């Protein structure tokens, strides 16, 4: 499924991430438009055979288990295909682990070079929440 921004916004607010360890609901929704353009089956597959899943371009090192990975750690406890549902709810709640396991939003890359710094209260602007 590709989201639209105002969709996507009010499906990550129902899903608590709206102020999550501090970080405005802009923030999330800012990642994701960077890390996947909205789209829930976005796969990346890096040449260091980790794979990076989903609207939020979750990798398969350290936080789902694709069965293919080196070193997977599987942080997230659950397998990576449950990461390119329609449904966003097995991203969200690896995506709150990510925070939890103390890195901040740096963990996304898009986030740090294109989210940071920026009104990312634009994202949400308009929307129904």
């Amino acid at each position: 499924k590709v989201f639209g921004r105002c969709e996507l916004a009010a499906a990550m607010k129902r899903h608590g991430l709206d102020n999550y360890r501090g970080y405005s609901l802009g923030n999330w929704v800012c990642a994701a438009k960077f890390e996947s353009n909205f789209n829930t089956q976005a796969t990346n597959r890096n040449t260091d055979g980790s794979t990076d899943y989903g609207i939020l371009q979750i990798n398969s090192r350290w936080w789902c288990n694709d069965g293919r990975t080196p070193g997977s750690r599987n942080l997230c406890n659950i397998p990576c295909s449950a990461l390119l549902s329609s449904d966003i709810t097995a991203s969200v709640n690896c995506a709150k682990k990510i925070v939890s396991d103390g890195n901040g939003m740096n963990a996304w890359v898009a986030w740090r070079n294109r989210c940071k710094g920026t009104d990312v209260q634009a994202w949400i602007r308009g929307c129904r929440l």
